[PDB]
């Protein structure tokens, strides 16, 4: 159920999928590939728990975790992307997002920071940012995170999920009400992309 707990045998199963994210790292170092981790969610979903157990046992040095908070006055001199743009990882490097460029049609929305053309048109926008590294060296995988203006919410990230859902770029659904499922879940999802990729250049 979402009221179910598992244990012990989670802890086995975390110690083994944290070291195979530890393989992925070396791959994506090795190959120049950059990983790009965006974690989305309304607050008290788990998301920081999830980060923090995908990337235990990952060097630092491979990667940096941006907490995403309103964006303040001088960012707001420039273009909405600009902001995620500046924080892009090199190739071979690891980037994750508490939340992201998808607050534009989130949260954005929903409080009314962005007028309706401004959001309606962001989805393609963003896809075709995602594209343009996708068709590169990047990977982007995109985590929700649900725990049982909510309402809003769900519609705002269900119009999210029907427009920005991609191959390259998806999005994946993870319940939260179980704190150890969702990190597991994280991790596998992490991985089996990563595998998938590895197996669309000729790699590993
Ligand atoms: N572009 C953005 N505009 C406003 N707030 C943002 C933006 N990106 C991220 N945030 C974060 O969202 C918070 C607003 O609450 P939010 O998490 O969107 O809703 P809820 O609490 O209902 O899940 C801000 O305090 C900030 O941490």
């Amino acid at each position: 159920l979402s009221i179910e707990l598992d244990k012990k045998m989670y802890k086995k199963k975390l110690e083994v999928l944290q070291y195979e994210m530890l393989n992925a790292q070396q791959f994506l170092l090795k190959n120049k590939i950059g990983l790009i981790l965006v974690f989305e969610g309304m607050d008290a979903a788990g998301k920081g728990g999830a980060i923090k157990r995908l990337i235990e046992r990952v060097d630092p040095r491979g990667y940096v975790v941006h907490p995403i908070s309103a964006p303040q006055p001088h960012e707001l001199r420039y273009n909405y992307l600009q902001r995620f743009w500046r924080k892009l990882p090199q190739h071979g490097q690891i980037a994750v997002f508490d939340r992201s460029w998808y607050g534009r049609v989130l949260v954005e929305r929903i409080e009314g920071f962005a007028t309706k053309d401004e959001w309606s048109r962001a989805y393609e926008e963003i896809n075709n940012f995602e594209k343009i590294l996708t068709a590169g060296d990047y990977i982007i995988i995109k985590f929700w995170l649900h725990v049982s203006k909510s309402p809003q919410y769900i519609e705002a990230a269900n119009e999210m999920f029907e427009k920005t859902d991609k191959k390259n770029a998806p999005w994946v659904l993870v319940a939260g009400n179980d704190k150890k499922y969702a990190r597991i879940q994280v991790l596998q999802e992490t991985l089996a992309h990563i595998e998938r990729e590895a197996l669309k250049r000729g790699l590993h």
